[PDB]
């Protein structure tokens, strides 16, 4: 007895995942997701980018603030990702199957977004989301340019193997303005020391601070707008107290040095 779409009850609390209207943030990168969640949309005349999608459930929402920048699903060329977990993710597949849209990721992005996130290094199969396929994959410091707009990968492995920030130049009263979309430097519950399924994961958080604290950033923006200090519902104030790249790296290594002491002292 009972439909398969009915034998589910998923946890939902009212507060989580608020719509917002487009938030402007330059000339070209617009705020498209949720109030808890970046989702950015950079539009140039050849096309529209997306960087990152947030929730599965969210893939109508982000349709509906395209069609509010003027851009219909044949606009949307590209999709860009910081990690490929299901909260950023989400609605990849969804939005393929709906507009013009490809996706281009690193290797190990590409392999978790085509198994739907199971089988993930710290927690199994229980952040499964539908799986979509690459198009295109990208090396470190590749970069793809639409219309103009050059965007820069910068592989930064911790979060997921996979992790990736991307920079790009937009402009902003007259000045260009470096924009670097950061992906989380977070280690949520991980097991950091001897974790089989990730040897080095320790030597790789090191490289990733290092290299989010080195780049090109007037701007920095995260997958979670708290984690860079944005606030998102607060208008043209929302950037009024956002990190700088430097101390959002810097206050992502004292949190995980912290955690690496907890789990490295004796019981
Ligand atoms: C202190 C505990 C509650 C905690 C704080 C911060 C995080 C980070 C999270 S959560 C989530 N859904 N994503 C992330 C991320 O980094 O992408 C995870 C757990
Ligand atoms: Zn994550
Ligand atoms: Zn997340």
């Amino acid at each position: 007895e009972v439909p398969l779409p009915q034998l589910r009850a998923y946890t939902v609390d009212a507060s989580w995942l608020q719509p917002m209207a487009p938030l402007q943030i330059a000339d070209h990168t617009w705020q498209i997701g949720t109030e808890d969640l970046t989702a950015l949309l950079v539009q140039t005349p050849d096309g529209a980018v997306l960087l990152d999608g947030g929730m599965p459930q969210m893939a109508s929402h982000l349709l509906d603030n395209m069609k509010a920048r003027g851009v219909t699903p044949r606009d949307l060329r590209l999709i860009l990702l910081s990690h490929a977990h299901a909260d950023h993710a989400g609605p990849v597949a969804e939005l393929k199957r709906r507009t013009g849209a490809k996706v281009a990721a690193n290797a190990e992005s590409a392999v978790l977004l085509a198994r739907g996130g199971s089988d993930d290094l710290h927690f199994g199969d229980g952040i499964t989301y539908p799986p979509a396929n690459a198009d295109r994959i990208v090396m470190d410091g590749e970069v793809i340019t639409v219309g103009g707009i050059v965007f820069t990968a910068h592989f930064m492995a911790g979060h997921t193997p996979g992790s990736t920030a991307w920079t790009w130049t937009d402009t902003r009263n007259g000045k260009p303005v470096r924009i670097a979309y950061a992906d989380s430097l977070s280690a949520p519950g991980y097991q950091l020391q001897g974790n089989p399924r990730y040897p080095h994961l320790i030597e790789d958080y090191r490289r990733s601070f290092a290299t989010v604290r080195a780049l090109p950033c007037d701007v920095l923006l995260t997958p979670h707008p708290g984690a860079s200090n944005w606030d998102y519902a607060a208008g043209a104030r929302a950037g009024a107290k956002a990190l700088t790249c430097k101390a959002y790296a810097d206050a992502a290594e004292q949190k995980f040095d912290g955690q690496l002491a907890k789990e490295t002292a004796g019981a």
